[PDB]
């Protein structure tokens, strides 16, 4: 029976980064500045803090004195509260205008101040717990007391915010022990005060019948994914994507692939990623954009020539191009690396007659790119606002037909929001990609109509692991995600086809190792 | 304290409909027929039956065995029958496996019973009995006599109601229930056993560590629709019935939707982005809390696939779902000056069959002209079934503002596995009142017949909706709809000899057991 479990001793604490990187958990470890917080109020951890150190439930309470006076060899403890122990330096950092702080028990350490408790040993505290009544107890810091209480053993659990944002410090957290304790909670991201951050839990290592009653007709092991089924609440939004890999791996149909690789499927998901809070870049791996920026900026100008963008040494298409693809697709009469009228040629061009790759085709079919732009500017409640890259004629002029069917876009009190339907998805490779280029578009289209971007919607069709990709996404599964990166566009551009790569910067992607899927 | 609370009595039963028009919960009231069940085997109810009847929870019984203490001062049901119910049982089933069995009889004596049960004469003694066991839950088995005197005697807690969605000839009734002592707390899904839709209803009389987390992590947690305006819908514990997808979706939209004006100039409530599923295999998902026909939308589906885009064939068959959109006055707000009244230009059935081809007018013959879609992904269906290819699009932009109006329903997408056909399909606008309803049958008809022709089964409807709206008109009807309990849902049935997509005609289909809430005049 320990200490930290009898009297519910917790840490909590909010921590920044710090001036080929390699991440991890530690990467968030600053805790302040010259006797101050490293950063100006992020307002949401404080709310957080607030909620989280004051919550009490009084229902509870009768069963933990009981725990307490059983230890304690009592029969008695001789309205409820919790206690904060701050840190000398911690609490002469707290503006006096909220200091004690409301609704908790204020306990200080201290050795050189006198008498709201004051306490010179962590002993004493133990003590001083054992004749109160409290709810919980709750550590704020500063540095020197996570320390101590950290390697004395004494926290059950850690409220741990990580803050996704570089500031100088000169105090840091303790480097937690992966042995000692294992995350089991990891909340939505957030945006507050101009960085992203989310909250994670590290812990030490009648209706009811009814509920049966209803449920009495319902080469992968689990026990594989020991960390991913051990957390609780996997609430980060990363955890879309892993979970329909969860599902895809576990109850997926077995299907046969052109390249004989064989795949799990399923049919029909949705994801929603809100673009106000954060950028969704999958931090469980590492992703790289150039690539995916030049294809969009290709897509825009309303290219089907594959050497331009073979000549900045982005190959996506490489392989759909050479002589043998085009010959296998029955485009005997098609030069290398012409792909067709493909996606550029669709969103500008619709319903031209395609020629080859060089024509000028200007003024040449519908130019769906500038109506759904116009649309959105001058008919906003509009449901017809679709882009639709599926030419059911010109299908078979393709190098191969649009994975990325159509985006629908709709506005909402200056906002735009964004599906896109895919008819086939490559879980392992494509998807994570997909998500990061039609999130990018969504802001682009933003930007251009003076709207802010809400959220980006991604419908799944035919949905599919493929065999080889299983070993790598099981690696994945077990990886917790990170806070996510933000993505900055330049704010002059204010037409559709004026971006460059420079326009684009992804800020403070933390990220786990690169997988090579296969 | 009641008696049926402290010893925990309930009933469980199944019945269906009779031979004798106007729906309610007394639809479903057939219990026998001479002596046995007016049925053969309908297994999954069978399931059901014992999963109820023998489930124990040895973890709650410490307190169950308390309260009845209080009451008067391995563990299993007790299940209670009526004599004639009894007899109707064979003999390779009694007494029933892992349950305290008891009869009820006068006739009757323990010396008349081989078997292990406890034979009782009037129900006082089942209650003394109660008070003298060691059990988990007490369930009332029937028969009609049985059920009529605990009942009246309010002596049933709950009632465990499977409704068996077909009609058979009987001679014995479950007794119309009141519903001001007992009401509707849960639906089940709805499933397919022995040729018969059924579902299951409940009647009831009228490391917590990680709870604290839960709290934390909710931290940073709209339309004035009132609350009582929903008493019905938010009193249901379980809401598993597939017309909940539907339901629920207009609930979101009602609490939770952005206002907005709109083309047609009522405003509506509106959200982006929903899924919802229906399994074709089990039932035909049409809307069981108001009345839907289908006779038009059958009718054209089947001028869809016929390549038509002549609006007074429909017409010519009183079906007047185009009407509107092919007046003078409409087609001339389209700018379609030069277009004949009610030729609905390169819509749905010249995009399914001549995709690309020019459109001159309604009845010119298109035939080998532009792209037959229909044909080619039945052909991918049959010889390429695992394609990701496999896609039927109305949304060609080029002929969008040659429509009288631009496609809603904008694809369809297939997929098979192991013999079996789903489809998506992704609907750009949504009229959740009137529209999606009828946009559910259709979809739901054209799988089953794409998978006959085929040659496989149906599986899954999947409908993506896009934009999703709610018309301001239509807010007191869907209040309305919204208190309303659905029915077990019906069965489309096709003529088995149509083998080829462009074959069927209005009499292939039947629409089977479909028992629905009266009809709603979503206006006014
Ligand atoms: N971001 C976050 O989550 C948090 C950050 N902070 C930041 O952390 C910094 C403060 O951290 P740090 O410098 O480590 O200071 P601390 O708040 O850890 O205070 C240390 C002091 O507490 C007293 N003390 C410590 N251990 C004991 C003990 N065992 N017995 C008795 N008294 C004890 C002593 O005061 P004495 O001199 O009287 O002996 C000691 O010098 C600030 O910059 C602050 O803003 C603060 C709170 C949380
Ligand atoms: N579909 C369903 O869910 C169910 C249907 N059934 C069907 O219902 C029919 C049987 O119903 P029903 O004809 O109403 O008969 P019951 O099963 O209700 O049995 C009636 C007999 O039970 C005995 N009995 C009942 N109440 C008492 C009492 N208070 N004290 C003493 N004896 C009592 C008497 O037996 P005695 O004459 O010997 O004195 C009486 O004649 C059959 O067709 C059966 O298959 C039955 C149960 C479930
Ligand atoms: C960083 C919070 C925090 N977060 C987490 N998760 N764990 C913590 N243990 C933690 O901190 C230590 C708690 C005591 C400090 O209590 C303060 C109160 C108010 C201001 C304050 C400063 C500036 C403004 C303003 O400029 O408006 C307003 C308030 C600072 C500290
Ligand atoms: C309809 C059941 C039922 N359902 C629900 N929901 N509540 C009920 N209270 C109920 O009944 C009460 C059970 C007493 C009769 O228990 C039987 C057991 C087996 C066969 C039996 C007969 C024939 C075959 C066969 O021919 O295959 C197989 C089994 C009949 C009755
Ligand atoms: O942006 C893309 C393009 C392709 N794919 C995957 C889906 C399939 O695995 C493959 C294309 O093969 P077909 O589905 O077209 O046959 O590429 C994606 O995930 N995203
Ligand atoms: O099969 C159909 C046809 C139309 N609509 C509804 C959606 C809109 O309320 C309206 C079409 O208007 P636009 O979205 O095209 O403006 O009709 C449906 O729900 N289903």
């Amino acid at each position: 029976e320990q200490v930290c479990d009898v009297f519910d001793i917790y840490a909590i604490c909010a921590c920044c980064k710090v001036e080929n990187e390699v991440f991890n958990n530690y990467t968030f470890r600053g805790l302040g500045n010259k006797g101050v917080l490293p950063w100006k109020c992020i307002s949401l951890d404080m709310k957080y803090f607030r909620a989280v150190t004051t919550y009490v439930n009084e229902s509870k309470y009768e069963k933990l004195k009981y725990k307490r006076c059983k230890y304690l060899n009592k029969e008695t403890v001789d309205k409820l509260q919790n206690v904060v122990v701050m840190g000398r330096t911690n609490w002469e950092s707290i503006p006096k205008k909220f200091k004690p702080l409301s609704n908790r028990i204020n306990v200080i350490l201290s050795r050189t101040l006198k008498k709201v408790y004051i306490i010179n040993k962590v002993e004493d505290l133990i003590v001083l717990l054992g004749k109160l009544n409290y709810y919980k107890c709750f550590i704020l810091g500063g540095s020197v007391v996570y320390q101590e209480f950290l390697e004395k053993k004494l926290i059950k659990k850690i409220y741990f915010t990580r803050i996704n944002s570089t500031y100088e410090c000169d105090v840091f957290f303790p480097e937690i022990n992966e042995n000692e304790y294992q995350i089991i909670s990891v909340s939505d991201v957030y945006t507050s005060n101009n960085t992203t951050l989310d909250f994670i839990i590290y812990k030490k290592t009648e209706e009811e019948d009814d509920f049966v009653y209803f449920n009495f007709n319902k080469s992968i092991h689990p026990n594989d994914f020991q960390i991913y089924n051990s957390l609780k609440y996997k609430y980060h939004p990363e955890y879309q994507y892993l979970n329909i890999i969860y599902d895809i791996m576990m109850n997926g149909n077995k299907q046969s692939d052109r390249t004989g690789v064989g795949v799990l499927s399923k049919f029909g998901y949705i994801m929603k990623f809100d673009l106000s809070q954060y950028f969704p870049l999958l931090t469980t791996k590492k992703l790289f954009l150039r690539g995916i920026i030049e294809e969009l900026l290709w897509f825009i100008r309303g290219e089907t020539n594959g050497n331009t963008l073979l000549n900045k040494n982005v190959r996506i298409w490489e392989a759909n191009g050479t002589r043998e693809f085009l010959d296998n697709r029955k485009l005997f009469h098609r030069e290398v690396n012409d792909l067709g009228p493909i996606y550029g040629f669709q969103w500008r061009h619709f319903g031209a007659e395609y020629t080859n790759m060089y024509d000028n085709y200007e003024n040449k079919g519908v130019d769906q790119l500038k109506n759904i732009i116009n649309l959105i500017k001058n008919d906003p409640t509009s449901r017809r606002i679709l882009l639709c890259a599926w030419n059911v004629k010109d299908l078979d002029q393709m190098a191969l037909p649009p994975c990325h069917i159509l985006c629908q876009f709709y506005v909402f009190d200056g906002k735009l929001s964004c599906i896109m339907y895919q008819r086939s998805c490559d879980l392992g490779l494509g998807v994570p990609f997909n998500i990061a280029s039609y999130s990018i578009f969504t802001h682009m289209i933003a930007q251009v109509c003076n709207l802010q971007p809400a959220q980006f919607i991604h419908v799944l069709g035919n949905a599919h692991v493929y065999n080889n990709h299983i070993d790598s996404l099981k690696i994945q599964l077990n990886r917790i995600p990170y806070p996510f990166p933000t993505l900055k566009l330049n704010p002059d551009i204010k037409n559709i086809e004026d971006f460059t790569i420079s326009d684009f910067t992804i800020q403070n992607y933390v990220h786990h190792e690169k997988i090579s899927m296969d």
